[PDB]
C-alpha cells in the first residue's frame, strides 16, 4: 500500500494556504521540504499545490500554493481560507527520496491517462514529516 | 430578498481561476466588471475572490483570484481548477452600482459580527449579466 495509486474517497480538509511566488519541486530537491514550511510558518504537515500536466521532466514544474491542515481567526490576507473538498482521489503514497518523486509522479499521470480518469483539481502534495524522513501523499480529485 | 443578507445552503460549484494580480475593487469601480473578464477570457458569469476583513475603505481591498464557473482538459496551468464547495453561505444579492458595492459589503460584514458567525473561506464575489446592467453575488462559506 505505499508506493502505488489507489483511489480513495476523502472527507473534505480545511487549510490555510498560500501563493507559491516560483518555487517548485526542483528547489526542494535542491533542498528538503523545510523550504515549504518556511512559506506557510505564519498544523504540523504541509503541503504544495501544482498544476496537473504530464511532465516530462522536472524544471517543467513549479508550485502554486503552500499549504497546511488546520484545526482560526485573527488572519492576516496574503493567507487564504478554504478546503480539500470531499471526493474522490487517486493517491499515491512514499517515503520522500528525490528518485521517488519524479518516478512516482509518473506513476500516478500514468494511471489517469490509462484508465481514463478526470481529475478536477491540481495535484496536492502533502508532506507528513516521520519523526521516530518525510512521507508524501500525492493526490488528485477526480470524477 | 434583493439588498439582504440571507443565509443559503450552496452545493459545489466548479470553477477556474487565476491569480488576481494586484486589480481590486478600486480598478473595477473606475471602470466596468469587464475588467475582470479580461483575466479570465482563456463560462457566461464571471466572479472574484478577496480576503475577508472588517475593510473600512476600497482602496484596502485588492481581490485574490478570478474565476469563472465551468460545465473541460486542455488547459494549461495559470489557471487552476477548483471548486465552490459545498456549504452553508452568507449572501447579499444586488444590482451593481459604485455607491452600493461598498455599502452592501458592510451589511455582510456587520451580518457576520454580530450574529458571531465563523467564516471558513474568502469572500466570492459572482458577476451575472443581466441582458434585456450587472448582478452582484457577494457571499462568504460560514461554520
Ligand atoms: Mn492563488
Amino acid at each position: 500500500r505505499l508506493g502505488e495509486v489507489f483511489v480513495l474517497d476523502e472527507e473534505e480538509i480545511r487549510i490555510i494556504q498560500t501563493e507559491a511566488e516560483g518555487i517548485g519541486p526542483e528547489n526542494v530537491l535542491n533542498a528538503s521540504y523545510s523550504k515549504l514550511k518556511k512559506f506557510i510558518e505564519s498544523n504540523n504537515s504541509y503541503g504544495a499545490t501544482f498544476s496537473f500536466q504530464p511532465y516530462t521532466s522536472i524544471d517543467e514544474m513549479t508550485y502554486r500554493h503552500i499549504f497546511t491542515p488546520v484545526l482560526i481567526s485573527s488572519i492576516t490576507p496574503d493567507m487564504e481560507i478554504t478546503t480539500i473538498p470531499k471526493g474522490r482521489y487517486a493517491c499515491i503514497a512514499y517515503n520522500f527520496s528525490p528518485e521517488h518523486y519524479f518516478l512516482n509522479l509518473q506513476k500516478l499521470i500514468k494511471y489517469i491517462a490509462d484508465r481514463q480518469l478526470t481529475v478536477v483539481s491540481d495535484v496536492y502534495e502533502l508532506i507528513i514529516p516521520i519523526h521516530y524522513e518525510y512521507r508524501v501523499e500525492m493526490k488528485i480529485r477526480i470524477l
